Parts: C-alpha cells; structure tokens; sequence
C-alpha cells in the first residue's frame, strides 16, 4: 500500500529567520503514525507544542504563522512545502526561536535535510483527501480554487503564470529550488519597520521594478511564480493530509489559501478520505 512516512533519524540545521533576523536551531525528529507535523518552541518555559494544521493559522501577512495563545511559529510555508514534496506525513519540528530559518530562500535545503535524515516507511495506509466537488474562495481580484483532478496539480498566476503537475513534474527539480523574492521599494519599507531583518541576496531574489539585482541571476526563468507555487503547497499541507485535486491560485496569498482550506474542511460534501491498497493504481506517486 501507499504507506505513511516519517524521518529515519533526528537531523538538525541552523539558520536565521527572514523577518525576525533571529538565529534559530531547527531539529526534525521521527514521529509515529497519525501524528502529522507538530512544532515545538523549545525556548519558552514551558515549551509550547503547535500542530501544523489549518485551525492554528493565526496571521498571514508575508508568511503563514501558527499561533496558540500569544505564542507564534511563523514562516512555516517553505519547510512544510518540503515535507509535502517528499511526502512526509509525520514529524516533530523543534525550534529554538519563533521563526523557521530562511536557509537559501527556497525549499531546497529543507528537501536535502529531510533526505539526509533518511525516509522511513511506516506500516499504516497514508490517508489522502480527494476533492469531489469544486470549492473556491475569493476576495477582490484574488481567487483560490480546488477543482476535482485524479492526481495533484497546481496552476498559479501573480502580478506571472505557471502550471505544474506532480506526476509529470518533480517537486524537487522544478519547484523546490525557487527562492523567495522582494522589490527594493518594499524591502526598504520593511527594514524601516524592523522587518525582513534576516534578508539578503543570499536568501532572496531582489528586483527594483525593472531587473534582478542578484549577481548570479535566476534559478528558473519563472522563479517568482514557481516560488508562489512552493508557498501554496506549503500552505495547503496544513490540511494535514495530502490532496488529490487541482489547486488554482490567482494572486492568492497565505490568508486566502488558509480561507480555502477552512471552507473545504467545513464543506464535507466536497471531499472524502481515501487510501490506496495498491500503489500501482494510485494517482500520486512518491520516491
Ligand atoms: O510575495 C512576495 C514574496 C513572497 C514572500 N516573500 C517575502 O515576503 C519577502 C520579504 C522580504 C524579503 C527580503 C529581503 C532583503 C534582501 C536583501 C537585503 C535585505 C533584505 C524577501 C522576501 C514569501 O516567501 N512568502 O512565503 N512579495 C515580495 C515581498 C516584498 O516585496
Ligand atoms: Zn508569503
Ligand atoms: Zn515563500
């Protein structure tokens, strides 16, 4: 069957939060069947543990932020995108500060870390959620939609357009390395308000409103929209189970992505859990 997956070994990384500029240790730990992804702030006294699910998303300014009371874990989207990408169902993530490290601005480092810990298949069927009926949410000129589709595909447009199928196209090769990005004008403002403190050309693409300022250039011709697809995959993983359907994003950010998840969850007629006792017949394959 398509089994649930966790990490083989504990693995650690160090980095800096994009927004906070704070040094943070990130420890990924194997977890048992039906755990999901749980975060653990190990700097707080007492430690605060926060499941990576839709209901725990509290703020959605420039990143997905998990909250419990007055305690936050923000910028979970790139790490969760890596998890989704490698099909990791269960893991503990222990963090020494409020923000996940930015690493190189992409999911690449996290993908490589997860693989370096080794994957461990677990003897329990992996539960997917099938989209049975179209579900969409909008607000102004933003739109977020799930459409039925026997597989998993993402199409996204921003202010430009990319479509990726995760049967034909490798998350690792074509999406994982896409770095976050910002406009100088924006970056200047955020720095003035004590934000983006961990930002640099080493973990973010910088453009004015003309050209890429990074000396070494782009990793993909359409890196910007590819990164937005990466973010949506991460935000969609807060569902807590892998999706069988097509997601269409039109200028959709963290807030509207979480709103789509909430609507889908509450609209039970639109979805159903399914497992695959035969990996050959399954619409989604992992490594
Ligand atoms: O939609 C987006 C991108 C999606 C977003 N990234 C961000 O917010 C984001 C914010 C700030 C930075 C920076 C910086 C820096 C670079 C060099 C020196 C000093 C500082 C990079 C990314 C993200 O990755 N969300 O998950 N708009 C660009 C935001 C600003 O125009
Ligand atoms: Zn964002
Ligand atoms: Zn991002």
């Amino acid at each position: 069957m398509i089994k649930q997956r966790t990490l083989k070994n504990i693995i650690r990384a160090t980095g800096v939060g994009l927004h906070s500029g704070e040094k943070v240790y990130l420890t990924l730990k194997p977890a048992p069947v039906d755990t999901g992804i749980v975060f653990c702030r190990t700097d707080l006294d007492p430690v605060v543990e926060i499941p990576a699910r839709a209901e725990n998303v509290g703020e959605t300014t420039m990143s997905t932020t998990l909250v419990k009371g007055d305690v936050k874990v923000d910028t979970v989207e790139h790490l969760l995108s890596a998890m989704a990408g490698l099909g990791i169902d269960n893991a503990y993530v222990e963090l020494s500060a409020s923000e996940v490290p930015i690493m190189d601005g992409s999911a690449g480092p996290f993908v490589f870390l997860i693989q370096s810990a080794g994957l461990q298949e677990q003897e329990a069927a992996k539960k997917f959620i099938r989209i049975k009926r179209e579900v969409s949410v909008e607000e102004g000129d933003k739109r977020a939609v799930f459409v039925p589709f026997d597989g998993f595909k993402v199409s996204f447009e921003i202010d430009q357009q990319a479509s990726v199928d995760f049967s034909s196209t490798s998350f690792v090769k074509e999406v994982s390395r896409a770095r976050t990005f910002g406009f100088m004008r924006d970056i200047e403002y955020l720095r003035s308000q004590n934000l983006a403190l961990g930002g640099s050309v080493e973990n973010a693409i910088v453009v004015d409103e003309n050209r890429v300022l990074n000396e070494d250039g782009l990793r993909y011709e359409d890196e910007f929209v590819k990164h937005k697809i990466l973010d949506a995959i991460g935000d969609l993983y807060l569902l807590g189970n892998s999706l069988i359907g097509e997601f269409r994003g039109f200028k959709s950010g963290h807030a509207l992505n979480n709103q789509l998840l909430r609507t889908l969850i509450a609209d039970k007629d639109a979805w159903e859990v399914v497992t695959f006792e035969d990996a050959r017949t399954a619409p989604i394959s992992y490594m």
